[PDB]
C-alpha cells in the first residue's frame, strides 16, 4: 500500500531502521519540551528496548551521563530527565542492577544540590528520585539465620535492597534542612515527604523541629490553599509535625500496646507481621525486642520546649483576624473561603496534637504571644482565653469553627492514650493531668463569673455564655465533635471522673448557678443560657450518680497515622518478612530448645454531700416562672 511490501520483514527492517536512527538516540532532545508525557515517553522507551533485549540498565546509565552533563541554568531539561531517570529506576527489574547508578547519583545530588535550587522544578523531581531510592534504603535489615532448625527448610528471600551510606544520608539532611523561603508547592511537597522518611530518628526529628523547617512549610500551604492538591500538603504536614511530636518512650509504649492488643484479640508471625506492618516501619528495632520479650517459642504462642505548638496558635490566631466568613466571588462548603479551610487545617492538626502528645498540651498551656522564652516556661491563659472567647454560610463556618475550637479544648483536658491497656479504675490521675485541668477549669469559672457581672457584659456575651456552658457540659462527658474517635475507652473513664471530681471540688456547679440567676429571664436569650445551664447540672449531678460508690474532616489516632505513612511509601503490606530472620535469631532460635524443653520437664514430672448551695436552689427555681414547653421540661425533672 504505502511501503516496499507490508509482510513482517519490511515490519522488522523498519524496525531496524528507526531504532539504528530515531527517538531512541532523538529523546534528550524531544523529551524536555513534553514533559507531562514523560511517564509515557519511558513506557514506549522501554517497550523499544525490551523487544531488542538490549540491557536497560546501561539507558538508564546514559541518562544519568546526561543528567551529569547537563548544567543547573536549563531546569526544564535537567527536570525531564530526572523525572525520566526516576521512573525508570522505579521499576524493579532496572533496580536490582542500578546501584551504580543509584551511587552516582547520590553523588551527584551532594556535589549539586543546594537550598537555593527549592524554587527551581527539577529540585522537586530530584527529591521524588531521593525517595525511590530512600524508601528502599530505610527498609529493616534482612538478616540470615544459620542457628536454629526450621519446620520448612527454605525462607522467603528478596532481592538486597541497596543501602545508602550514612554519611552521604546525614549530608542530604542537612542540605535540606538549610533550605530557605519555598515558593514551589511541588518542592514543599516533596521536601515533607522526604522529611516523614528522616524523621524516624529522634535526633533527626529534634533537628527538623529546631531547623524551622515546619515554618517554610506551614507559610506554602497558606500560601496555596486554592490549589485542588493541597491536601497531599495538609497530610504531610500533619505526618510530619506528629512525627516531630513523637519520643522513643512514646512510640515504645504504643508499638507494646498493639503488640498486646493483637495478642488479645496463639497466630501466625507472618500475619502478624502483615497486619501490623506499619508498627514494625515505625521501630522495627523496638517492636523486635517487644515481641522477643512477650512471645516465645510459624505459630507465636500467646505468651524541652519545641516551637511547633507556638507557631501553630500563632497562625491561628493571625489567621481568625482576617475575614474568614464572606464567601468568595460566584451548595455549603465551609472550604470555600480559603481562610476558613486553612484556620479548619489548623485546628484539626491542634486537636490531633493535643489529643495525642503530653508535650503539645504543656505547651498549649505556657503559650505566650510574645514568645518569651524562660528556663521553665510558666502557665498561661492566652490560649485557652482565645479559644473560649475569640473562636448562612456563615453561620455554618462559624458553627464548624466552635465545633472545631470545642474539640481542642476537650482533647487538651483528656489524658493522651499512651501504653492502653485493659480499663483500669486507677482513681489516682498523674499530677500534671489534674494540674491543667484545674487550670482550664479555673479560667472557664473567672470568664463565667467576668460575662455575667453588670448587664452590659451579658448582653454583649450572652452567646460565648452559652458556648462556655456547652463546654463545661461535653469536658463533664470528655466527648466533643470526632475527638473521642482519638480517646482510648480503656482510660476515658478516669477522666470521665477525676475532671467531674475536679469540677465540684473547685464549687463550678454553684458559679452555675450563680450565672443562671444574674439574668432578668426578660432577655429573649434566657430560656437558652437556662436550658444550656440546667444541661451542664444535669450533666454533672449524672456523672456524680455514676461514680455514686466514691462519693456519699477526618481525624485518626497516633497508630492510624502510621499507617497512612506506610501507605505512602511501602503500599503493598508485604514488606514485613524482612525481619523474619532476625526474629527467628532471637526467639525461635534458643527458646525453641530451651521452651519445648521445658515441655517435656513438665510431662515427665506429670509422668452525697449537697452539689448545690442554699442559693443555688432558689436559682434553680428560678426556671418555673418561663413558660417553656413540656418538651424542654423532663430535663428540669430529672
Amino acid at each position: 500500500q504505502y511501503y516496499k511490501g507490508c509482510s513482517s520483514k519490511e515490519l522488522d527492517e523498519l524496525r531496524d531502521t528507526f531504532f539504528n536512527d530515531g527517538l531512541p538516540s532523538r529523546i534528550f532532545t524531544v523529551l524536555p519540551f513534553y514533559p507531562k508525557l514523560v511517564n509515557a515517553f519511558a513506557k514506549t522507551l522501554l517497550q523499544i528496548f525490551t523487544k531488542y533485549d538490549e540491557p536497560t540498565e546501561v539507558f538508564a546509565g546514559r541518562i544519568l551521563d546526561r543528567i551529569l552533563e547537563t548544567d543547573l541554568d536549563d531546569p526544564a531539561t535537567l527536570s525531564s530527565l530526572i523525572h525520566l531517570f526516576g521512573i525508570f529506576l522505579n521499576e524493579k527489574y532496572i533496580y536490582q542492577k542500578a546501584s551504580h547508578l543509584m551511587q552516582r547519583f547520590i553523588e551527584y545530588l551532594e556535589k549539586s544540590l543546594k537550598p537555593e535550587h527549592v524554587n527551581t522544578p527539577w529540585f522537586s523531581k530530584a527529591l521524588y528520585v531521593y525517595e525511590i531510592i530512600l524508601a528502599k534504603s530505610e527498609l529493616p535489615h534482612l538478616e540470615e539465620l544459620s542457628k536454629d532448625v526450621l519446620l520448612r527448610y527454605p525462607l522467603l528471600s528478596m532481592a538486597k535492597v541497596f543501602r545508602i551510606p550514612d554519611p552521604m544520608k546525614q549530608k542530604l539532611f542537612d542540605i535540606l534542612i538549610r533550605v530557605s523561603d519555598i515558593s514551589n508547592f511541588y518542592s514543599a511537597l516533596a521536601t515533607s515527604r522526604i522529611l516523614i522518611f528522616y524523621s524516624r530518628d529522634e535526633l533527626y526529628a529534634n533537628n527538623i523541629a529546631r531547623s524551622g523547617i515546619l515554618s517554610r512549610l506551614l507559610k506554602v500551604i497558606g500560601s496555596f490553599q486554592k490549589l485542588d492538591k493541597i491536601n497531599f500538603l495538609e497530610s504531610s504536614f500533619l505526618l510530619l509535625t506528629r512525627r516531630c511530636f513523637e519520643t522513643t518512650e512514646n512510640v515504645d509504649a504504643l508499638i507494646r500496646a498493639e503488640i498486646n492488643r493483637s495478642f488479645t484479640a496463639v497466630r501466625e508471625l507472618t500475619t502478624i507481621l502483615e497486619e501490623k506492618a506499619h508498627v514494625v516501619m515505625r521501630s522495627p528495632s523496638q517492636f523486635i525486642d517487644v515481641l522477643c520479650e512477650t512471645a516465645r517459642f510459624y505459630s507465636l504462642k500467646r505468651f524541652e520546649r519545641t516551637g511547633i505548638m507556638h507557631l501553630l496558635l500563632s497562625q491561628l490566631m493571625a489567621a481568625s483576624e482576617k475575614d474568614w466568613l464572606s464567601e468568595p466571588a460566584n451548595q455549603l462548603d465551609p472550604s470555600r473561603n480559603p481562610v476558613c479551610a486553612y484556620m479548619i487545617f489548623l485546628l484539626k492538626l491542634l486537636v490531633e496534637l493535643v489529643s495525642s502528645y503530653n508535650q503539645c498540651k504543656f505547651e498549649f498551656l505556657t503559650f505566650s504571644r510574645r514568645n518569651t522564652y524562660a528556663e521553665r516556661p510558666r502557665p498561661r491563659t492566652t490560649a485557652i482565653n482565645f479559644f473560649l472567647y475569640r473562636l448562612k454560610h456563615e453561620a455554618k463556618r462559624r458553627e464548624v469553627i466552635g465545633m472545631l475550637a470545642r474539640s481542642v479544648i476537650i482533647g487538651f483536658l483528656a489524658t493522651v492514650q499512651d501504653d492502653r491497656t485493659t480499663k483500669t479504675d486507677v482513681k489516682l490521675a498523674d499530677p500534671h493531668m489534674n494540674f491543667i485541668r484545674k487550670f482550664a477549669i479555673e479560667a472557664i469559672i473567672k470568664a463565667i463569673r467576668n460575662a455575667t457581672s453588670s448587664s452590659k457584659l451579658l448582653e454583649s456575651n450572652h452567646l460565648k455564655l452559652d458556648m462556655w456552658f456547652r463546654i463545661i457540659t461535653s469536658m463533664v462527658y470528655v466527648q466533643a465533635p470526632y475527638l473521642r474517635q482519638l480517646l482510648d475507652s480503656n482510660k476515658v473513664e478516669a477522666d470521665q471522673y477525676q475532671l467531674c471530681k475536679l469540677v465540684i471540688d473547685l464549687g463550678l456547679p454553684s458559679v452555675i448557678t450563680e450565672a443562671m440567676a444574674s439574668i432578668d429571664l426578660n432577655y429573649p436569650f434566657s430560656k437558652k443560657i437556662f436550658n444550656v445551664a440546667v444541661e451542664a447540672l444535669n450533666t454533672i449531678s449524672s456523672t456524680r450518680n455514676n461514680f455514686s460508690e466514691h462519693f456519699k474532616i477526618i481525624l485518626k489516632s497516633t497508630v492510624s497515622r502510621w499507617k497512612d505513612i506506610f501507605d505512602m511509601f511501602y503500599d503493598s503490606k508485604t514488606y514485613a518478612n524482612c525481619i523474619i530472620p532476625t526474629v527467628i535469631n532471637r526467639l525461635y532460635k534458643v527458646s525453641l530448645a530451651l521452651q519445648k524443653d521445658l515441655e517435656n520437664k513438665r510431662e515427665q514430672e506429670k509422668l452525697f454531700a449537697p452539689l448545690i448551695d442554699r442559693a443555688g436552689i432558689a436559682s434553680l427555681m428560678k426556671s418555673v416562672f418561663i413558660s417553656k414547653p413540656y418538651i424542654q421540661r423532663e430535663i428540669y425533672h430529672e
